[PDB]
């Protein structure tokens, strides 16, 4: 089968031919119908040799949608042909966090060597993929697979981050979204669907600001040195109830601390090496909590799928072939994918 | 009347003789029965002239209990003789936060120049004090005033910090308490009363470790370079569900980040200028939130008083006269008060 | 001044001339700009002499908006001319419930004879009204008073009822609204604004079904014997996550129990003498909780006003003069006010 | 193997000899070390033929602990020898409720015919039992099996009921526990461990009131006509924040409604044919929610075990042989087991 793999430290992903896999006991083989590119793939491929821990080669792609092709021995709950999305942050399934479907916060996964598809286990950017267990599949019914693939991360991660502090986001609240890319442009729509928050979007690029308005942002602000003041002008000196930073650079985190309200929240979702919020007296308002959330929970993925089926999400995508896999990643690096890049095998 | 005041930037507090205040409309005059010393007083008195903002002179004492002595015009809801504790973090009373009793997170107080007694307004460390409004008094009934004064902050503050994440502290959880002083020793007892968390205490002083055990900590380990390893030995690789740092030095925050669990919590309660948690990827576990909480809410103060009335709080105190005020603050600076220092005018 | 009063048991309200009131200490005098009619007014007037406890005469009107006309001694926080809404369920202001702004659940108000305007205290259906304390006024800025008056109950009450179980109403959830009248037509709109719930409206009146669709209901079905089956056809055998019954007749409550989901919720909001949910095994699904909520909290009222200011609420009203007061109550009785009747003095 | 089975409508259970089961794919065979008797078993056996739905014969016992004796094909996560407690309310594992581990509220189980061991599937009152899947096993380590068995229901069910409203039970709150039997005597101890509530116990029998005090009730009161007054005598006319009714007869539910506080909670846990709370205006206080909860969640069972391991639970048991099975049910019917009856095969 055809797949797109990271094969050498510091090199670009390449199209390879590798054996179509066979599902073992408990496992499920999907024919992949759509595979999303995530900016985290770029972070991974940029890691120095001394830090990269996912193994080589690695079939990329941790946003996966497909149809069930073959059932491993003993698998129940799905039949051949079923359209499903892959729950990515695999956990042990048995610890206290896993018991609540919070497998993203599994306390055993690291020790047991359990890794996500595309991030340690073979990913979805191939004609076929293996899923470890039936509980990491979620039915999507007749959802267009291309729009559905981003739901597994671009949808799921912001959904989780927002969900952590949803009770803060009542009428009169303001939510700031920094970074209107794959995650950001979906995060705006989630905010509008599950809360009455006023949504202020922030990006370096005017066209991304335009995208922000297209998907529902009430306001759009240019990132950089003037952004904090501009956000405050919109909120009055009260500041923003919550800031969801899908960039996570030191500059954006700094902006977030300068606009967040007393008893508010900063979610640092974007990943930038060494960048960090500075949480201490006189450096952040009283009671404004900060967190680096990770991916999302099982029930949350189901909720994201429900938003999509209700027509509440307009996922902006561009489609590529598998052969275009490497070219798509160059486009992602350069910031020319207006939304989510999705490979259709 | 006799009072203890901060009078000169960089000097020691001095016992003075100022006029006895008279309650204006809405105000209540208390005969002060007990005034707690707080380590925050030391921070305030150590601020450079360029940073000190509370005005000179200042009557110290933001932990106050007393008996209703005189009602200002219009005041209803209390009678002369009523024993009361004073709610410290005064708010505008009208904003969204205040409307929920969360006056500590009032978004108007700073602009309106509303300040706490002993931290901008005349404090409790005098024979008498003024309270601005009935809603800032809470009934204590027949509670011993000496052990009651500390409830207003030594109790309230850790109680609020713990309350922010109470749902995390189920059976099986671990709470670490760094700093077993005024706040810490009460924080331990709160944890034991409102949760099933296992409580691990940390301090530099072995006698304070003993105190931690006396008030019900399950374990108590020396602070410093070996603390994180010792803590982890006790919890196993899982780490602590929540860390309540009542020291807030960089070293103690660092320890906090080194032991906190995935999806856990760090509460930086102690105040050390420039000290801050570093919240970013690869520097703290996924999902581990961090906050600097501030004082507490009105209903929380009521709840702390209810804990004390139910005999759940063994508050350790040393009693001083007003004249001993300055000396008591020296005792606190050097760390020789086993618990809370309390002045009885 | 002119006012509409209930003056004798079993009779209709009448237009009377009574003295314009003078604000005492702490009180505020409003020039009333809008007074809403509530169906609870009909319940009150329909009570037998032996049950009616609100005293006679009684100036009706517990939905009130006005401008501050006169300040009582020592009142602060408002100036003459300020546009305000009246928070109705007055509480003691000092109990644990009140300290959280939940004055609707005040545990002292009964004992202290603290009653709401229009429901024991003189109401808003008059040229002027007295408000007991500044904490019972909420600023409405430039909101049109006619549309604003219903926010104080028709908005507040459903808002509170929904807010009790907001975390249940995630994507994929369903909320049934029974009764598309004053409260119901606003409750529909609150659901769409603060949740991703699908909204199914239920009413006896075909024109009210149309109103439900006009204000955002995803579906509307005829009430009565066939309604449960029809609701279930819409939701599949899962049933409705939550049912908000703004009628509260035995028949509508029976419908609610027949459609509510496992671990769902029934909020019996509407008031019908003797009607009640029957909560017992085999009579209702496991975990489906039931409550009769009352009015709403202070912070909730602020949140309702914020919804209105953000253009999230389209309140359907019909305007009457004071002289038309009694005629308007007759219209309310016959069910010919499409939304909320509002008197403009 | 020997087992205790319900074999004939209206008859007592009998000791039988039936084949030892063999684990199918995914299933686990346990050697049973302890099997708890529950009063629900009596309710089941008292069901008329027309209502009884669990099939005959039925091996009784929905409280089970044992050691892993054999793994079915492809089972992972447990080894032969492992000591485990059985999670009883089996769900589909894949719906939105199950994804959160709330299998007790699975919306698919009825339609799929998924039934609990002892309540439709073969129970634990036998030398060996089958568990359908690994996710329904929780490790107990070296916990004594006799005292562990009750954790799976007598512990889990009260734990879940209390957990639904735990935020209500702060310092100053009162929890009433009606019925100090298998569940009740554990419920009292859970309240003391996970909250600061004052616990008032109610029972018909003085010796059960003695039991209540032995396990930490703050007060004990005779059930019946005088109970409501006696509870209010203890709580002051304020009422009880929460009432956990482990009897659930019309009379005890009536008592609960007569004592519950405004904005409080009644949990109808006990099962008595036809009895129900009557939730309507003037029949119950404002905001006081009522629910019939069912069993408990996966993470809750883990928490219960964690309480036991930390020594927070003193489970009163009497031990029986399998041969004494029927005799023990006679003892339970007459109310002469002082706590929980446990069969040790
Ligand atoms: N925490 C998690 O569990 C997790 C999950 C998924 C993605 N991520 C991270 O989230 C981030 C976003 O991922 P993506 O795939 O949506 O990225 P993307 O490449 O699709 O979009 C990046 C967007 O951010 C904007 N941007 C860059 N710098 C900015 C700045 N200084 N200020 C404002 N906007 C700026 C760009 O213009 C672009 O619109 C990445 O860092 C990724 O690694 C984290
Ligand atoms: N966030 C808030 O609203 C707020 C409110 C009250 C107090 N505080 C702060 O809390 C802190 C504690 O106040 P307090 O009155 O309890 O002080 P305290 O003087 O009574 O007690 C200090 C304790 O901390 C211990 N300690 C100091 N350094 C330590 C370290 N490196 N490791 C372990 N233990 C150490 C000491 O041995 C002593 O037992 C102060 O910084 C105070 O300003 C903050
Ligand atoms: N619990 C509280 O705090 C609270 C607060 C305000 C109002 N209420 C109660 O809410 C109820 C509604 O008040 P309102 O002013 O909105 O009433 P309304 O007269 O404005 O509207 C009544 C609506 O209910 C519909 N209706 C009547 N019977 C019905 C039935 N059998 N099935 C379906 N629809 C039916 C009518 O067609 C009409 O559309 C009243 O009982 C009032 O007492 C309770
Ligand atoms: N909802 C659920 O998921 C679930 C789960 C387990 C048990 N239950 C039910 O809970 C109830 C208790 O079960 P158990 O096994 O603990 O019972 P048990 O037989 O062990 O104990 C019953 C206790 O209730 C007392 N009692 C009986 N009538 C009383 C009254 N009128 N007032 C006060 N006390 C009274 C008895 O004296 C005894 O102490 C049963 O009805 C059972 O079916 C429900
Ligand atoms: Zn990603
Ligand atoms: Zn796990
Ligand atoms: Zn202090
Ligand atoms: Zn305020
Ligand atoms: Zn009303
Ligand atoms: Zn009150
Ligand atoms: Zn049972
Ligand atoms: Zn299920």
């Amino acid at each position: 089968m055809k797949a797109v793999q990271y094969t050498e430290i510091g090199s670009e992903p390449v199209v390879v031919d590798i054996p179509t896999p066979t599902p073992g006991p408990g496992e499920i083989l999907l024919k992949v119908t759509a595979a999303g590119l995530c900016h985290s793939d770029i972070f991974v491929m940029d890691m120095p040799a001394a830090q990269y821990a996912y193994g080589l080669p690695l079939t990329l792609g941790h946003e996966g949608v497909g149809t069930v092709a073959e059932l491993g021995e003993g698998v129940t709950g799905f039949g051949v042909g079923d359209a499903v999305a892959v729950y990515g942050p695999w956990g042990c399934g048995a610890c206290h966090a896993c018991a609540r479907g919070r497998e993203n916060y599994c306390t055993r996964a690291a020790d047991l060597g359990i890794t996500p598809p595309g991030l340690g286990s073979p990913g979805s950017m191939a004609e076929y993929m293996i899923v470890d267990s039936a509980r990491h599949l979620v039915p999507i019914g007749d959802l267009d697979p291309v729009a559905a693939a981003p739901l597994t991360d671009a949808g799921l991660t912001p959904y989780h981050a927002i969900s952590r502090v949803l009770p803060l986001l009542g009428p009169g609240s303001t939510a700031v979204v920094i970074g209107v890319g794959g995650l950001g442009h979906v995060g705006i729509q989630i905010l509008r669907a599950v809360s009455a928050a006023r949504v202020i979007a922030v990006d370096l690029d005017d066209d991304r600001l335009a995208l922000a308005r297209e998907v529902g942002a009430d306001a759009a602000v240019k990132s950089g040195a003037g952004a904090a003041d501009a956000i405050r002008e919109l909120t009055g000196g009260q500041g923003a109830t919550a800031v969801f930073d899908f960039v996570g650079a030191q500059s954006t985190i700094d902006t977030a601390q300068q606009v967040v309200a007393v008893d508010g929240h900063i979610s640092v979702v974007g990943i930038h090496a060494g960048a960090h919020a500075k949480v201490g007296f006189f450096m952040i308002p009283f009671g404004a909590s900060v967190v680096t959330p990770y991916w999302g929970t099982r029930s949350e993925l189901m909720e994201v799928v429900a938003l999509a089926r209700a027509g509440r999400l307009d996922i902006h995508t561009e489609t590529f072939t598998l052969d275009e896999g490497p070219a798509a990643y160059r486009r992602l690096r350069e910031g020319s994918i207006r939304g989510r890049g999705v490979v259709v095998p």
